[PDB]
């Protein structure tokens, strides 16, 4: 049964990473993620240690003293010139040694099962953990909010364009007024249509100037709400600057909405990270379950051999196969480093 420890350790590490770099503000999810990352790191360390620790326990069984001794007992029992008292004594020695070997194998199975059981309990601590209920709905809510924020932003850009166009018209009027120094001719109030129309330059020049000045004045009065008859230059300049400040108000609003979009997108990223955490957890848990099943089958077969007696060679093949397997896993672990 081939197992990929590389994927297991890489999933553990990615889980830790994503927990470290998760940006979603939910306190519950943050706490749960921290807990699961700690459980996974504890499990990685405990697995490394369990592999390094288990091989000696099984190794002790193969080099059991009682086996060569049993052989020597049988050798002695091969002698015909022996008393039935001594024969039964040696027979009891052999049978007792078989009983001690079985007892020792059971003690080994208990120790091995305990070591594996601690890992199993940690795997259970990991699996039982639930990050959040129906996360996909949370992601849906977050993306819906992001869409709503963008849809509320777009009209702000359109309105900024309209006010900027109005500012352009107003400042055109101001700069052209100074260009022709009209302020000096009509210093008290803006010249009416007839007043400017009566004198100077060309009818195209006159008409262009009139349209520009009237456009500026109309926009200014509309912004300030006063009627056209006010005809004051100061009203024009005041409206210009006041509309510009309103544009700055729009900039403030837009910056706030952009910051909220930043938070929402950051959150969505965090949630995606949590989903990837769950996926990597699944990846890890699959390999862990495979190793657990391997070890349980091994323990069952070893219990079967304990129930049966002697049969040293097949037992050695079993234990050595398991040791080679453990060494394979340890080698796989060491390779990644």
């Amino acid at each position: 049964p081939e197992i990929n420890i590389k994927a297991m350790n890489q999933a553990v590490n990615t889980i830790w990473l994503l927990a470290q770099r998760q940006t979603s503000g939910i306190e519950i999810i943050n706490d749960k993620v921290k807990r699961i990352s700690l459980y996974s790191r504890e499990f990685d360390e405990m697995m490394r240690d369990s592999l390094a620790q288990l091989a000696p326990v099984l190794k002790q069984l193969t080099s059991d003293a009682a086996f060569q001794t049993i052989a020597q007992i049988d050798e002695a029992l091969a002698d015909p010139s022996l008393s039935k008292d001594d024969r039964e004594a040696l027979t009891l020695e052999r049978n007792n040694l078989i009983q001690n070997l079985s007892k020792h194998i059971d003690n080994v199975i208990v120790s091995f099962t305990g070591r594996t059981s601690k890992l199993t309990n940690k795997i259970s601590d990991i699996s039982d953990m639930v990050i959040a209920e129906r996360l996909q709905d949370l992601v849906t809510q977050t993306e819906s909010q992001k869409t709503e924020l963008q849809s509320d932003i777009d009209p702000k850009t359109e309105k900024r364009n309209k006010l900027d166009a109005d500012r352009e018209k107003i400042i055109e009027s101001q700069d052209v007024i100074r260009q022709n120094n009209i302020a000096d001719m009509f210093k008290d109030f803006i010249p009416s249509a007839k007043d400017i129309d009566g004198l100077d330059f060309t009818q195209p020049k006159k008409e262009a100037i009139k349209q520009a000045i009237k456009q500026g004045a109309e926009i200014a009065r509309k912004i300030l709400g006063k009627v056209s008859e006010g005809l004051k230059y100061i009203d024009l300049a005041d409206a210009r600057m006041k509309l510009s400040d309103q544009i700055d108000q729009l900039i403030t609003e837009t910056d706030e909405l952009k910051a909220k979009i930043r938070e929402v997108e950051l959150r969505l990223s965090g949630l995606k990270d949590v989903m990837q955490i769950d996926t990597e957890r699944t990846t890890l848990l699959t390999e862990a379950v495979k190793i657990e099943q391997v070890w349980i089958s091994f323990a069952e077969q070893l219990h079967k051999l304990s129930n049966d007696e002697i049969n040293q060679q097949d037992l050695s093949n079993l234990i050595n196969g398991q040791l080679d397997f453990l060494n394979n896993l340890t080698l796989q672990y060491n390779k990644l480093k």
